[PDB]
């Protein structure tokens, strides 16, 4: 068996892309904004630092850490590397809405409305750290420092406006004319 | 610790939910339709379906298997339990885009495009499986009893159409006049 913590190593290495960081830095992009898609056993961080390092990735000079060139290397290869997409992430809403046979109209209605209503209140709190990006004074582009940022928000904004209207239309579908 | 294979519990319940079925249509519900959106290890049906035989939510009579009252209580009161919504599943093309910075403008075209194709080409077995469903006679409406496999494919396929769309949108911002 492998170790979980794992999965924070390519979010470590990319990190660290632009020079470098403390533990404290590392520790709250993981609090804050990296955290909300790619979320931290924050028990787990400190420990796959020190994987890192001791495979040779990262070193440290508090105790500031910065990529080397094999990390680098390995966080370009990963970056580069295609792969098949990969399987749907369990989401348990949508196996409910599998079963939607076992609930009476007035039922189903009442279940998929409060979906919408923390939805449509999710899709506010994303919008509030949209606009705190977009308050930067450079225009947003491929050059921006802030890009990838731009991509991650743009992309959880249109996937919760989607889910949004998709439970809109299911709703009209329940309350049928 | 408990037991990975729970995740299986309330998919089994729900599969019982019009009547009885065999072990042979269980597992066929999960290497079929199921599997799609709620992925089992094969290796773990059997044994929760004993489990949840042992704990008198389902009985059996091949074994024939049905939800007893206390199963049908059990998937009732999950199906409207309100949960909130849990944390961002975590999407490793995304993590990529998060670090763009560590790309030239060509290699994120490169990258982009891949994710895109491959998108596409899945939207596109979406698409075949909800024409599949939706060559039946009855018209789709709530009480249709395909409703439930209508809500997952049509969430399926707003969510890739989605995905197609974002990185159309980034591909045109790394193509910017
Ligand atoms: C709320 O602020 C943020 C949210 C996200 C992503 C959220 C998600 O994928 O659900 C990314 C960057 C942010 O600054
Ligand atoms: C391809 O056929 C199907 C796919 C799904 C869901 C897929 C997903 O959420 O990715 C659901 C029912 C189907 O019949």
């Amino acid at each position: 068996a492998k170790d979980p913590m794992r999965v924070l190593k390519y979010a470590i290495l990319g990190l660290l892309r632009k020079g470098e960081l403390s533990g404290y830095d590392i520790t709250s992009y993981f609090k804050e904004e990296l955290g909300q898609f790619w979320s931290a056993k924050h028990s787990q961080i400190y420990p796959e630092l020190k994987k890192l390092t001791d495979e040779g990735f990262i070193t440290f000079r508090k105790k500031m850490y910065t990529l080397t060139d094999s990390g680098k290397q390995e966080l370009h290869d990963w970056l580069i590397r295609h792969q098949p997409i990969p399987e749907t992430v369990k989401d348990e809403f949508m196996l409910k809405a599998y079963f939607i046979s076992s609930l009476s109209r007035q039922e189903a209605s009442d279940l998929f409305t409060d979906q919408l209503l923390k939805r449509k209140a999710k899709l506010s709190d994303l919008q509030g750290s949209y606009e705190k990006l977009m308050a930067s004074a450079e225009p947003m582009s491929f050059s921006s420092p802030d890009f990838g940022h731009y991509l991650v928000l743009t992309k959880a904004l249109e996937r919760e406006k989607n889910y949004v209207s998709w439970l809109e239309s299911i709703l009209a579908m329940i309350d049928e004319d």
